[PDB]
């Protein structure tokens, strides 16, 4: 059918829990919808999102879940300068990546190492941060939801007031979300950041070097 609910069904497959979006409001169905992190949802919970998806919902995937978190990239074009080309693919390659509607891009990852607290954003470029680390009572919204912009009047919006939908798709393949050694990836960031301006923020690098 659709790939809203393609990718809906299969990170439910792969026991990650999901919740829809209530098209208006734009926000869970359910204010407690962080509880997901930690617990299924019944299956008369779980039958009744997926029919809301059915009928076009989109839907989240709350972070935190079983050691996964989302690195947000603002911008993809940007991560690709910044890490390199070869980089980004061998990372998109061991585990999922997908676009975002505004042209970022999110990386997911198993770790387990979890910052216990919110850190972000984890690199700043220019007093502006340009990566934010989604983790418990937080969410993405996955792949296959769509948004029109028409009514996005803000800076943070590049496609401002205009009648035009785009959706989180696949980077490339479509890929089992995996571990990661995320320190590790974050000192290689680092390393690859600095002769760009790319520094680490000041919560993140306390974190990183314990
Ligand atoms: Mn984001
Ligand atoms: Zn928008
Ligand atoms: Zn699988």
């Amino acid at each position: 059918s659709s790939e809203r609910i393609r990718y809906a069904k299969w990170m439910l497959e792969h026991g990650f829990n999901i919740i829809p979006i209530d098209p208006e409001s734009k926000k869970p169905v359910l204010k407690e919808w962080q509880k997901y992190s930690h617990e299924m949802p019944s299956d008369e919970e779980k039958q009744r999102f997926l029919k809301m998806i059915e009928e076009g919902y989109n839907y989240a995937i709350p972070g935190g879940q079983k050691g996964m978190v989302i690195m947000d990239f603002e911008s993809k074009e940007k991560l690709k300068a910044w890490i390199g080309e070869s980089a980004l693919e061998e990372l998109c390659r061991k585990t999922l990546c997908t676009n975002t509607v505004h042209g970022g891009i999110h990386i997911y990852v198993l770790s387990n190492d979890i910052p216990p607290h919110k850190i972000n954003p984890l690199f700043e470029e220019n007093g502006k941060g340009i990566i934010d680390l989604q983790s418990y009572n937080s969410y993405v919204l996955g792949l296959g939801s769509c948004v029109n912009h028409l009514h996005c009047t803000t800076d943070k919006c590049p496609w401002k007031e205009q009648n035009y939908t785009t959706c989180y798709t696949l980077y490339n393949e479509l890929k089992e979300i995996s571990k990661v050694d995320l320190k590790s990836l974050l000192r290689f960031l680092a390393e690859k950041g600095k002769r760009l301006g790319i520094t680490l923020s000041k919560t993140a690098k306390e974190w990183l070097e314990g």
